[PDB]
């Protein structure tokens, strides 16, 4: 069970979730359990409708900037399944026994689609359900899940699960192992001994400067440690690295159109 961390998401008519900067600390997945939604994805500059068939993947370490909006008018349960690397780590001895059509998949999507059917999402269904009813061994979610994002990165020939030697990834294991140092740039360079040249391209690769990129990780970080049920806001923003608890509520309200305390309590409730 620990490998999962869930949540469900109520949405009334016509509503909308608007996320601008939301960095993807671990690999997440959403679907909705009824109805219609419209995915304004302004990274690829595209929207499209989602139905109760639609899972919605966004890759670890992206910076993603989308809104998602009913188009129903009984109400919508959004499920998310944030998924931790320890178990994204198991799966490797699965996906990485198939690497040579891998080789030739490119990295430039991070907000993917698939289309289901029934199994697949009364597994995942479960998943969002904590097992209290079915449980899964082990090797049952590893083979289902290894297979789940092998068929979605074969649908877009795009490499889902990326690797830990990848530039984003040393950056980000970096300010996550230390959330409240005063991190600058040449802290990262120093630390990952590379030229700031080379780095320099994982955050203009993503459309920010390095303020708001140590910015989103720490709403991440800071939405993780709401999770676990900890419901002090001005600790929050204290452990989160932030200065000020009115620029952390600020950045937050930025990153994900809802105030800090509105949004610890779409959890705890
Ligand atoms: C709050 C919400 C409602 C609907 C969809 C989504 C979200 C958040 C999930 C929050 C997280 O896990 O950090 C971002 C990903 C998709």
């Amino acid at each position: 069970k620990k490998s999962f961390q869930t949540n469900v998401y109520r949405m009334s008519k016509f509503d909308t979730y608007i996320f601008n900067n939301l960095y993807i600390n671990d690999y997440k997945m959403f679907w909705i359990d009824s109805g219609i939604a419209k995915l304004i994805d302004k990274n690829c500059l595209v929207s499209y409708e989602i139905n109760s068939s639609s899972i919605i993947l966004l890759k670890k370490n992206s910076i993603q900037r989308f809104s998602l909006t009913s188009l129903s008018d009984e109400n919508i349960n959004v499920s998310v399944i944030t998924i931790s690397d320890s178990f994204i780590r198991s799966l490797k001895s699965y996906i990485l026994g198939d690497l040579m059509i891998r080789n030739l998949y490119s990295e430039n999507k991070d907000l993917l689609l698939w289309n289901c059917e029934h199994n697949d999402i009364a597994v995942l269904s479960e998943v969002v359900n904590g097992f209290r009813e079915i449980n899964y061994s082990d090797e049952f979610l590893k083979v289902f899940f290894s297979g789940f994002f092998s068929k979605v990165e074969k649908k877009y020939n795009s490499i889902f699960i990326t690797d830990d030697l990848d530039a984003m990834e040393k950056i980000s294991c970096l300010v996550k192992s230390d959330i409240t140092r005063n991190w600058r740039w040449a802290d990262i360079c120093g630390e990952l001994r590379t030229n700031r040249m080379i780095l320099k391209k994982e955050l203009e690769s993503r459309g920010v400067k390095f303020r708001e990129l140590i910015n989103s990780i720490r709403i991440s970080y800071s939405i993780s440690l709401m999770k676990t049920g900890e419901f002090k806001i001005k600790q929050i923003a204290y452990q989160s690295g932030f200065a000020s608890v009115s620029y952390f509520s600020t950045v937050f309200k930025s990153t994900m159109n809802v105030a800090p305390s509105e949004y610890l309590f779409m959890l705890t409730g």
